[PDB]
């Protein structure tokens, strides 16, 4: 069966740039997908969206809206040392964390920094 790493690579193969907010959204989709044994339906939705003519970016957002593990779900917390550990291409997408961030509203993840700071990654 397809693994989280396989699916990450497949999705990466469709994205422009490196270390962008969409690359992180791929990471989150694969990790949450792995943890809920849903990598197959996620891959199926991804390919179906591309097949309909959607951009790969739109296909990733549609996964957050169509695959039920993401619906009304909070973004995962990812512990990191400092803001510098986040890829350069994501930096301008980092925001203060709103009261009830939701993945299907574009809040990809929340970075929990060592010194207590928290930053949400927004699309
Ligand atoms: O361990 C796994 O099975 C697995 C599956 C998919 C993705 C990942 N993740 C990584 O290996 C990894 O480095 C991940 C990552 O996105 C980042 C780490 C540091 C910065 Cl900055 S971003 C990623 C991962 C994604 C999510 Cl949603 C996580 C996570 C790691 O830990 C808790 O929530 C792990």
């Amino acid at each position: 069966d397809i693994s989280a790493k396989d699916l990450r690579n497949i999705m990466y193969d469709h994205l422009p740039g490196f270390g962008t907010a969409f690359h992180q959204l791929v990471q989150v989709i694969c990790k949450l997908g792995k943890d809920s044994n849903s990598l197959d339906i996620i891959h199926a939705e991804f390919q179906a969206s591309l097949a309909e003519g959607d951009s790969p970016q739109c296909a990733l957002i549609q996964i957050t809206k169509r695959v039920p593990i993401f619906q009304d779900a909070a973004p995962p917390v990812i512990h990191i040392r400092s803001r510098g550990d986040i890829p350069r291409a994501c930096q301008k997408s980092l925001r203060p964390v709103p009261p009830s961030p939701k993945i299907d509203r574009g809040w990809v993840c929340v970075f929990q920094l060592q010194d207590g700071k928290t930053l949400g990654l927004k699309i």
